[PDB]
């Protein structure tokens, strides 16, 4: 079944965070994972699952001790975040949560990484000129063969950022992809939101949803 | 000391959930506990608290199984959820969180009961024709004395809506608060992100937050 | 028809700010009046004029000549705002317009006030009120979709007055107005500014706008 | 002076459409064009200008008068938007407004055209795309911010033809641009309509619109 599949990544795959499979998230998943469903529904529900994905990813990020004190006068033993990060999206399918990201972390920068398959290629790229002091979000709605994202991880770790500094934020992935990511590069974290069966004859999910992209963007 | 009182409420108050108590949920709670944090800041962080609220709060509406096909013709086994809703704000300090129903609820029905002290008393209320027949997400922030939450319910079951058909959906509550609450309405169901230690001589939530009512609004 | 009634209050309230009578104005506008559509599709387009008529509301308030030094390094002769300001809902109806004030405007004060007609005399009666401390010193947007009687409106602009603020400094943000509403805001209180949607042309039996739209405040909050 | 350029490219391209040049508009500009103003900030008065821009873009499409019933049980004549649309963001300046498109027009689709100069022949080249397949079939919202020397917007509008778009169909949505950028659309696509919000005096040796902004996707983005 499902259980067993989940189950095995988790205490095979440390770094790797599976989102709790609440009803309303299993809920989202069918609307989008159904063919039925118009476009404006698919991206609202998207939508709304994105931000509930980020907010489980900032969770990743280093945090600090702080003390406060209350309009009533009184202390409270709060935390904090620094740590300069960026967002940086895989291509179309990433830019889909860029809008989650700055909905929850204002005017955060950027980044952008083409990785085009004619061994996948890069194409097009703008980054912030700091990018290695910052930690990052990797941006990439499904993991299915996990080779554009072993590209751009790649193409990172060469512009400096450090591998343990990488927080891979996806939706949908399947076992013998984030198993190939974290067999090139370890040390990293990853949060989706679910891990389904295996590929397809083709590289797509099964179940799956399709092609995110496509069905984000409306083509 | 925080670590027991949560223990006893944990094992003392079963329909009790409180949320997920994660260093990003501390962080939020701490700019907006702090007595520091500006206008601008303090709304755009109570914003995102709600938020996290509502969803969360939204699992403990039922739910069916579903069945959908993904665009690969392999069938998907989900859920969904019926039994349609409404929101009930009291006035002023509920009314900051239904922006935040309404965002994941898109065009949910909304309700409105204005309690004033003289002893809690009804001044003023609107709510949808249909409410007894509906689940009832129930908006207020604050709950120290639960005088005016009580009193709000007590006008929602003379309107013939069930108890156990009534989420309560809570920011900070204090102790005494939800003693109250489950002895008067033992049925009912609340969802806090932050259970406080005690109350004050001004029956204020210590360490709390303040009036949470006008440091949302102008003061 | 209407052309002839817009134009007469142009004329004779020349403090009135009527938004431009687009197609897209015009193309929201008859989809919440029709009694047909859904409620999710009422408010989206609601809150899609509440933004377009509070960004046309902002050009409202006093501004400063400012220049700037841009990236080309030169500079540019720009304005700013000042001016604090505020927002003041009428309870339950112009609620529906904080949020979208709030949208253009981060973090604005907003301030509610809750009046209520008499059960028998039916008169303007105030039940509730939470302004800013110093809302006397600021610029106010009186928020409140509908103005049929007027009655409401010119007992929260009654309230704001004998507590400080300015009558040439209150900002009335509505939809809808039918030709009575406007003639007695302007006679009893001549100093405020106005900018609506649209002006109908009368009330029916019930003292409803008639083209109008119905209950904006049942038809918004669902109920 | 200003009021001068502003007349001309009014009188001798009756296809733009200057935004209404209102103190709160004057403002955001003012705001967004400051080489001091932070990046959450520069963002915020982008997207609410951005809408603003949409809105009125919106308003060159074609519409069809419409009856509908009040609730008071009683007609009004309305109008009515049909005639499909989609958007097509040039990749990253084109892509900020994006959000705005999809702020009044839910579900819209949105396809993609990464344009770049060449490497030593400096013009314009097609690198990456992906439109909707019904494209022909629909008007098509271009966004691109700026409109300096219009290469780029141009070398859009080219494979938008090629497909079988009509440039008539198509709404060139920008904010900032430059007198010859203006020209230079309207010598090769006459009935291409183009709505903005401001039309500055000339354009500098590295090709940036002398008071104009900077690099707006560079600020937009925060890579820089
Ligand atoms: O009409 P033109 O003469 O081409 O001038 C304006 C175009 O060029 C700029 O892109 P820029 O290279 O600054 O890159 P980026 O914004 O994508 O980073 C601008 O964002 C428009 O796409
Ligand atoms: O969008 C995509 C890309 C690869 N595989 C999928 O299932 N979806
Ligand atoms: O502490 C409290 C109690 C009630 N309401 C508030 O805003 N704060
Ligand atoms: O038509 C009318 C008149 C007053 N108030 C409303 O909500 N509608
Ligand atoms: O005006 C200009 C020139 C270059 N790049 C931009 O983004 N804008
Ligand atoms: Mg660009």
């Amino acid at each position: 079944q499902e259980e067993s599949i989940l189950q095995d990544i988790i205490t095979r795959f440390p770094n790797v965070v599976l989102m709790k499979q609440t009803a309303q998230l299993r809920a989202m998943m069918t609307i989008i994972r159904d063919k039925e469903t118009p476009k404006e529904e698919f991206v609202f529900y998207a939508d709304r699952l994105i931000r509930l994905l980020i907010e489980e990813a900032l969770n990743e990020l280093p945090f600090q001790k702080k003390e406060v004190t209350t309009p009533l006068d009184v202390s409270y033993h709060g935390v904090s975040f620094y740590s300069k990060i960026c967002g940086v999206s895989i291509v179309r399918a990433g830019e889909s949560m860029e809008s989650g990201l700055r909905a929850v972390c204002r005017g955060v920068r950027i980044g952008k990484i083409l990785i085009q398959r004619d061994e996948p290629k890069l194409i097009y790229e703008k980054l912030p000129a700091d990018i290695r002091e910052r930690w990052v979000m990797l941006l990439d709605p499904m993991c299915a063969t996990a080779g554009s994202v072993c590209k751009a991880i790649e193409v990172l770790l060469r512009l400096g950022v450090k591998e343990e500094r990488i927080i891979f934020v996806n939706i949908l992935a399947a076992p013998q992809g984030i198993e190939r990511v974290f067999k090139e590069y370890p040390k990293v974290r990853m949060v989706t939101a679910a891990v389904d069966i295996c590929l397809n004859s083709r590289y797509y999910i099964v179940p799956g949803i399709g092609d995110f992209g496509d069905r984000y963007f409306g083509t």
